């Protein structure tokens, strides 16, 4: 509107007043995305971007928020003439969605760093004419709600955002960019990406948000970071409370990554009487299994990261083996580079550092070490198996000799007598990839044959002539 009933909690003088606003909005038929995003971006601005003058909480006065809201609705209503796009069926057309996407896109500053913090909200859009990639998608959905287009909803993968709309909410449209130096496909469907079985489009098992999930998205999108070394405790507390509000109302049921975010917040500062972080990570994974065919990677990455921080080697390896078991049934496509980067960092940095510490601790007499547990060696092997299987049939390869050195080093952290105890069947482990099936021979020698490993992992045809 803003409607009279939306205004009665103002001014917001505290974290808990913001929470009350969210609770009130979530109790309405259609929570007001524009109002909520402006409020979050306002408080984020004054708690993370510019804390000059801060004494407790940046009071959000109705006059200030209403004026921001008016700037948004005036910009959208002036630019989008709904009479030019007649709505058949109480649903929107592709042309109308593209128009809204154009209006947001064309409003943005000509030149800015797209990867900077605090450019996610409508507050950034109105005051700085800056949005990040998924911020543009959110803004298009907020603009469509403001226009009365109840069918337009946010669609989310693990690295991208677009909208669904139209009859039965069955249409898809690109509304923002993806990555850096990819050609924009705004206006198009996502069918080619679903059909090529890329991770970016999750084989079609992406999130199709309702309004409540779009609220959850903006809450996950809060960025408490003040700088590299410093987070806003106020914004961490706000995000954590809003996530629990959403959780209690049922709106994180179909949002795996939000559960992982909340688990991470609880690890940092536990809320008395709430589920442990581990419980929450496992609920994230359950969500992915239940609603998204177990086709998501981050629920397992979140779990693994928690075990890695707690130096739980065994359970970190199991979770990373599970991440690889998901990825194996995708094709590695152009525009999947963020998930390649994650797997690369885990294989080539995180696991080696973890195993190096484990090796030192073993030398010092640790008992029950992952390095003496053949089931842990099997998890490491299943992690590599899934990466190798991922690469099979992909249009772009994954592995290269830069991975092989770390594989040899990681295998060698397990003594031969531990490695011997895994039974590789055609602990028991079965390999899905042809690369690992050929490597089986090499995996039990007391001294691993480094060169042969390297040849098998990279499928390098020849050794040096001279
Ligand atoms: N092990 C481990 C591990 C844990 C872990 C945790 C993270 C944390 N990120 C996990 C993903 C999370 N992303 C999200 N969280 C909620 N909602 C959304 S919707 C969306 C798509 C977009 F942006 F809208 F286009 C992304 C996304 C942002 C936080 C990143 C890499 C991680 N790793 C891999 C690593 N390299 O350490």
């Amino acid at each position: 509107g803003l409607k009279a009933a939306q205004k009665t909690l103002f001014p917001l003088r505290s974290i808990d007043d913001v929470v009350r606003l969210f609770a009130a909005e979530l109790g309405r038929e259609e929570p007001d995305l524009v109002l909520l995003s402006l409020v979050l971006g306002f408080v984020e601005h004054f708690l993370a971007v510019n804390r000059v003058g801060l004494t407790y909480f940046p009071v959000a006065d109705l006059s200030i928020i209403a004026a921001l809201y008016a700037r948004f609705t005036a910009q959208i209503r002036g630019a989008v003439d709904l009479s030019l796009y007649p709505r058949e069926g109480g649903v929107s057309s592709r042309e109308l969605v593209k128009k809204v996407s154009d209006v947001i896109w064309n409003s943005l500053s000509r030149s800015y760093f797209k990867d900077r913090a605090h450019i996610q909200s409508l507050f950034s859009f109105i005051t700085g004419t800056k949005l990040d990639s998924s911020g543009v998608a959110f803004a298009v959905v907020g603009a469509c709600q403001a226009l009365g287009l109840r069918d337009v909803h946010l669609a989310l993968s693990e690295d991208h955002a677009w909208v669904v709309f139209g009859p039965n909410g069955e249409q898809t449209a690109e509304v923002t960019w993806h990555g850096k130096g990819n050609e924009d496909r705004r206006g198009q469907t996502v069918n080619a990406g679903v059909a090529e079985r890329s991770w970016l489009y999750l084989k079609g098992s992406y999130m199709r948000c309702d309004r409540k999930m779009e609220v959850a998205f903006m809450v996950c999108a809060i960025n408490p970071s003040i700088d590299l070394h410093t987070d806003s405790l106020e914004l961490l507390q706000l995000q954590q409370k809003l996530l629990w509000l959403l959780y209690d109302l049922g709106h994180l049921e179909r949002y795996p990554m939000a559960l992982g975010n909340l688990a991470d917040l609880e690890e940092l500062e536990p809320t008395p009487g709430r589920p442990d972080p581990l419980t929450l990570y496992h609920k994230g994974i359950a969500s992915a299994k239940t609603y998204y065919r177990d086709e998501h990677i981050y629920p397992y990455m979140y779990l693994a990261g928690y075990h890695c921080r707690n130096r739980n080697v065994r359970e970190a390896l199991q979770a990373w083996a599970d991440t690889a078991t998901v990825i194996q049934d995708y094709n590695y496509c152009r525009e999947d580079e963020e998930i390649y980067k994650e797997f690369f960092e885990v294989a080539n940095d995180v696991i080696p550092n973890l195993l190096k510490e484990a090796a030192s601790l073993l030398e010092a007499g640790s008992q029950g070490s992952a390095l003496q547990d053949p089931e842990c060696f099997a998890h490491l092997l299943r992690f590599y198996d899934g990466i190798c299987k991922w690469e099979e049939g992909s249009p772009t390869p994954v592995l290269h000799v830069g991975w092989a050195t770390f594989l040899v080093q990681s295998l060698g952290r397990f003594e031969g007598q531990v490695r011997q105890k895994v039974r590789i069947v055609s602990p028991v482990l079965t390999f899905q990839s042809e690369k690992m099936k050929g490597m089986k021979e090499l995996l039990v020698a007391t001294k691993i044959n480094s060169s042969a490993i390297k040849l098998q992992l990279t499928a390098q045809s020849q050794v040096q002539m001279k």
